[PDB]
């Protein structure tokens, strides 16, 4: 049964061992001792643990086992931050993140199995709180990319999958935030009403459980939480940062029968005004680590600022011959050469460190 208030309150955030290991190896390739020590400070900043392949599901057990042992040893209640990201025909409007599951080859049933495997590890460790981000990009694409044939063909499956994950996770007391795009995707005034409709319907079909806490925004993106000085890339959009986006979405969601809360990714938001076009998302050059994870937010509607996308892990390959090459990853404002999405992109990480705002102290 669900407790009241902000679900992050009074919990220590478990630090990702996978990202810690990656940063450690990134730091070991950096010779400048002031940059090296700065790099190593990042494994101390909480990020979300992505389960983008079904071969990782058992690692959740290992993380929950580890977090439970920390809790027993310290007496400090722990919270593990995870991302559910493996819908069949994933990333239907792009090719950079492409997914192991196909709708043509038993995809929906395989996704159900993937969710059950996550659920079966979570059952093993009930004494630790979990916060989960559900399927980045999926529903966002249903609002704005129904024109794309692959997204149309995936719609039923996306909705069924997200609803299945929500009901299974909410049964086990996991706090969920469904991915809801960003200010430059759904904050456009035409997409605000249909977004509110869709997320409210998902909430309804998943059973209106209080463990379905709200939405996540700006995942794998670079938008400001709050900008005084406008970004000219946002020309035509009147909600040009994440707070305006949330302040315009929340009342509509309420009206559609869901008092949603929010969390906001700020992991690569340190530097604004680094894109020529607002739809440019792939390995954007010159980005920096942004506002640190905090429960001191500018709104009652926002539970937490977080780092969902772990900076340094690539968004997509720039190798034009690769099967998963997306032309957005070869843009002029993209850091090239880039390795496959998910894999370590060292020079990108280094710039994220160098461009950190607030700066990383050694
Ligand atoms: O945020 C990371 C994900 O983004 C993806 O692309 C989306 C862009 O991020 C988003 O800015 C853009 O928004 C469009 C909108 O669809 C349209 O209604 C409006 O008029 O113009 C905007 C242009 O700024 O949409 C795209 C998706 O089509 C990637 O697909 C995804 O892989 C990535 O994780
Ligand atoms: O399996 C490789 C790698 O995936 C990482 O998740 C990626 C995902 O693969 C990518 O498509 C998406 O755009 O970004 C996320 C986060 O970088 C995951 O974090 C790694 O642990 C994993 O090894
Ligand atoms: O600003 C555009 C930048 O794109 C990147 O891919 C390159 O590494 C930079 O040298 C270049 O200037």
């Amino acid at each position: 049964v669900p407790s009241t208030g902000n679900p992050f309150e009074g919990y220590d955030i478990y630090l990702s061992p996978y990202y810690a290991e990656e940063v450690e190896a990134a730091a070991a390739m950096i010779d400048d001792p002031v940059l090296k020590a700065k790099a190593l400070k990042v494994k101390e900043i909480p990020t979300f643990i992505w389960f983008d392949v079904v071969r990782k599901t058992p690692d959740l057990g290992r993380y929950l086992a580890d977090a439970t042992a920390i809790q027993q040893r310290t007496g400090r209640k722990q919270l593990v931050q995870i991302v559910v990201y493996d819908l069949p025909d994933r990333d239907c409007a792009a090719a950079a993140s492409n997914g192991e599951f196909s709708l043509a080859d038993g995809g929906m049933e395989k996704y159900k199995d993937y969710v059950d495997r996550l659920a079966s590890e979570i059952r093993k460790y009930p004494d630790v709180r979990i916060v989960a981000v559900i399927e980045p990009d999926s529903l966002a694409n249903m609002v704005t990319n129904m024109n794309v044939a692959k997204c149309r063909g995936a719609e039923a499956a996306y909705k069924e999958g997200v609803i299945y994950a929500l009901r299974q996770l909410s049964a086990l007391g996991v706090y969920s935030y469904v991915d809801a795009g960003h200010a430059g995707w759904l904050g456009w005034n035409a997409n605000l009403a249909p977004s509110a409709r869709l997320f409210a319907q998902i909430y309804k079909d998943a059973g209106r459980s209080a463990f379905i806490r709200g939405l996540a925004t700006n995942v794998s993106n670079y938008n400001a939480l709050s900008a005084t000085t406008r970004d000219p890339v946002t020309q035509g959009n009147d909600n040009y940062d994440e707070l305006r986006f949330i302040n315009a979405l929340a009342p509509l969601l309420r009206n559609e029968g869901w008092d949603a809360k929010f969390i906001v990714d700020q992991g690569r938001s340190g530097v604004q005004n680094i894109r020529q076009e607002w739809g440019n998302w792939c390995n954007v050059y010159g980005a920096g680590f942004g506002m640190r994870p905090t429960l001191n937010t500018p709104s009652s509607a926002i539970d937490a600022i977080v780092w969902i996308k772990p900076g340094g892990e690539a968004d997509g390959t720039s190798d034009t011959s690769a099967p998963r090459y997306d032309t957005h990853c070869g843009k002029s404002d993209s850091h090239k050469p880039a390795p496959e999405a998910g894999t370590w992109f060292q020079e990108y990480f280094v710039n994220l460190v160098k461009n950190a705002n607030p700066p990383l102290a050694a």
